[PDB]
């Protein structure tokens, strides 16, 4: 045989490249996964994931109360925290022993997968008691926040789009939800007649997850790294695999 | 008048026989229900059931977390099945008390009414994280199990369909959501324009129910008989009740 | 050792020690407890029984 | 063939009998069991059972602490009867905040399988710190009681031997132990050397039960009556089954 990585017979070579390739290809294809992560950063360092995976489009909602801290078994002051929320729902409406909750998330960070066309992404990103706009009657439901993400990269690859606000201050308390459509560059509308009620299918086959880990460190190395998934850390940092034609 | 049981003049036969052969296809119209359950076993012998019933198709996703044995009201080793989650979600992620926690499901039956069509149910059985196949980007977000559905089967009858898997293995730890279509022999597409916005509706509207039974015999009696639904038992037993042309 | 003593017991964990208790009850007689379960966790799976190569295999008595 | 229970060849009803003579005279050979059962009777109407069977010997030995009721899974007043024991041990040497513990026996029934030699039976009745006689110097290790146990008869056949003692003053604080060997007829003695590692071995081999039941009601139903068992309660009601040359 010849030898390894000196010509075009090193079919090892060229097959390890394929393979790298076709899973990119395959993601983006209409038959692959567009995926969604919302983080939301606690105060004490660490980190609550909500992710979901599906067909042709994706997306999470939350209420205020979702997305605040709950430590699995361990105390959390529930009662205290149902009378925070009201305090937050209305001002002055609770009997709370705090100012501030430090089970309110500082920041979030939503990313999609690289299957997602940026140009389809929207958030509603609403009050406490889940008005995007104040009141209801002027409320658009969403907007497209598309232009605000930024490409996290490796080697060149766009691996995933991310968009980060911080929740620095005491009235940025917030219910959330995001959503994207898989890209198609095609003239095929997945949503039209032929296909439709496979998309209403994959609404009940989308796959959910949500965890809470104890530090970005522990997301990064046990969560991130391990599913190959895309991430931007506090220091600006990307994390992901490159694939696109590559070994 | 004719004496029963003897002539074509038993109106009360013949008014019995097209009342249950007036729900049998009821349930089979456009207008009918289609239902799917989801069955977790625990090793402690009791069962989760989740069930949603609907119009048009349906559809359960749970995460490997939701899919656990919770025990209302007693205590459930709530702190170190957290950790048995982290170690769960990744090899040596956490530090849990126990190397196989009594929580995780033994076994998964998926049964669906039989107003199915068997060759639209499609399964997506991922991984502890919530993927599909190892990586999203290789990942088809569902596979098409409806083959490997077995007939409920009474007095002739298809009262319903099962897909049964155990999971008796330590690496059997699964995310899981099924779908299903309601039969439609039409050229009518349900989710054609015309249609489209009460599929939408039948989101909504369709209705969803949990609980966990102590036993598979309290399974039997107080859940699957009383509601005339369709069962596979341990012991390859099926449950329902035949309706089409019978008394 | 009896039957309880083979049961599975968390030393300073929680044992559901009075649903075991009832446990035993039905095990003893059918239906003759109040549990909250069909089939106790704690109950051995299984045993193996070893003897150190100083036995005599032929003396062995269960 | 010949009608049934008119003839020597009613071969089922000679089968009958001769299999009931066979499990007693079985159980009387030297391959067989011999059993004894101490029932403590509490205030409270429950009963601890401890019972104990063996080849060729058998016995009991119980602490006046391990002799106490102890209701599991419940509260026992642990820390005051840790003090109790402290002032039954020796007169005023506790700080309880009770005149007499219910959980004292007021009663011991002891209880002989017929396949004893009443004459080989051996009590050890101590005082609290378990001492048979007063003091250690004096004590005669045990007194034998054979003569005091009156037979348990059902349809005329002994089914075995009680004697019963109650505790109902305050002084009647005991340690207690029990013993007997298992009738042997022959001239063969079990513990000579040809067989008494044999012996050593039942030592090892001797199974033992504790429970404590709820009441006498539950006893008799639960415990005596579907293993067969002998028990005369507390209105001299014989409990057993006979066997002897019977159907
Ligand atoms: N392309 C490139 N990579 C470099 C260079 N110097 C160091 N590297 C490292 O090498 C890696 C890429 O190496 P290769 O994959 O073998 O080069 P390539 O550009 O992909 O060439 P092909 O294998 O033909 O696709 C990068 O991740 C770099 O960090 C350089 O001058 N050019
Ligand atoms: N069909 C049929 N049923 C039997 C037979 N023998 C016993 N059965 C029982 O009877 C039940 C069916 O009885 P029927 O409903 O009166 O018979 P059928 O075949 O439905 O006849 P139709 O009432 O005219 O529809 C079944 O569930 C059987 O368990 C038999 O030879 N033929
Ligand atoms: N022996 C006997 N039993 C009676 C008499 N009257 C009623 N019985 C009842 O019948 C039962 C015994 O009946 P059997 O076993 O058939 O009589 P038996 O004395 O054992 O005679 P065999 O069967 O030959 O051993 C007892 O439990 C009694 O309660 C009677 O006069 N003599
Ligand atoms: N030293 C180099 N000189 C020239 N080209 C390089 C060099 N290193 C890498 N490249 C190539 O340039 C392209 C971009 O790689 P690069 O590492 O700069 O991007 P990145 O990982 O997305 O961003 P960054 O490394 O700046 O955080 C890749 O094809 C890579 O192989
Ligand atoms: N003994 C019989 N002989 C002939 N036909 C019967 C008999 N019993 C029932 N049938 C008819 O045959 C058809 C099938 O009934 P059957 O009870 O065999 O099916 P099932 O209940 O789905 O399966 P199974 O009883 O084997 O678990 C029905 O129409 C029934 O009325
Ligand atoms: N009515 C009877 N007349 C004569 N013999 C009887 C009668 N009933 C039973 N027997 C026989 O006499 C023997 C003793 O039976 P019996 O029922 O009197 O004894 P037991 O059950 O040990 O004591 P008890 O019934 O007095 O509590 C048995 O062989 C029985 O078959
Ligand atoms: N604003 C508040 C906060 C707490 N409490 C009282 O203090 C008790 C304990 O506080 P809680 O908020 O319940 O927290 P923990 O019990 O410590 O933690 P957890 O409930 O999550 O286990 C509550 O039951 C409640 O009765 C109160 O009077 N009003
Ligand atoms: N891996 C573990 C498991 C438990 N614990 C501690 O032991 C306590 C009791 O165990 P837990 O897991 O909370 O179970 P329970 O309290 O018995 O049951 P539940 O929480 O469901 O009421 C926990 O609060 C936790 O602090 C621990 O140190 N680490
Ligand atoms: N069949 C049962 C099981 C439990 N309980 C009640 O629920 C309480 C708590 O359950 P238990 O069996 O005692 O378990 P834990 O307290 O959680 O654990 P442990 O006793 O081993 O500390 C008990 O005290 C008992 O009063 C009951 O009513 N009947
Ligand atoms: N003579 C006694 C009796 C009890 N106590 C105190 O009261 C508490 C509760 O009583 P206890 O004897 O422990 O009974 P319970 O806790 O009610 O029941 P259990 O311990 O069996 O669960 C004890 O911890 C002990 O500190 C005491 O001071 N001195
Ligand atoms: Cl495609
Ligand atoms: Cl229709
Ligand atoms: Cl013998
Ligand atoms: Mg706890
Ligand atoms: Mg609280
Ligand atoms: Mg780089
Ligand atoms: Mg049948
Ligand atoms: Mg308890
Ligand atoms: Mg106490
Ligand atoms: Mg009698």
């Amino acid at each position: 045989a010849d030898v390894a990585g000196t010509s075009n017979r090193d079919f090892r070579g060229r097959e390890q490249r394929l393979f790298n390739s076709e899973q990119y290809n395959y993601n983006s294809s209409l038959n692959g996964e567009v995926s969604v992560w919302v983080y939301a950063y606690y105060s004490d360092g660490s980190v609550l994931v909500i992710n979901k995976n599906s067909q042709y489009k994706v997306g999470i909602s939350e209420t205020f109360k979702a997305l605040k801290e709950y430590r699995k078994g361990q105390h959390n002051d529930s009662y205290d925290e149902y009378e925070v929320n009201q305090s937050i729902y209305y001002p002055n409406g609770g009997d709370a022993r705090k100012f501030h909750s430090n089970a309110k998330p500082r920041a979030i960070q939503i990313i999609f997968s690289p299957s997602v066309n940026v140009r389809t992404i929207k958030m509603a990103k609403g009050n406490a008691v889940s008005v995007p706009d104040e009141y209801l009657q002027r409320s658009h439901p969403w907007e497209a926040t598309g232009i605000k993400y930024r490409k996290i990269k490796r080697d060149g690859e766009i691996v995933g789009y991310s968009h980060y606000f911080e929740l620095p201050h005491e009235y940025n308390s917030i219910s959330l939800a995001v959503s994207g459509v898989h890209k198609n560059p095609s003239s095929y509308n997945v949503g039209s007649a032929h296909n439709v009620m496979d998309v209403f299918q994959s609404c009940d086959l989308a796959l959910r997850f949500c965890n809470r880990y104890w530090a970005e460190l522990e997301l990064v190395n046990h969560y991130i790294s391990p599913n190959a998934y895309p991430y931007l850390d506090i220091n600006n940092h990307s994390y992901g695999v490159a694939l696109s034609n590559r070994q």
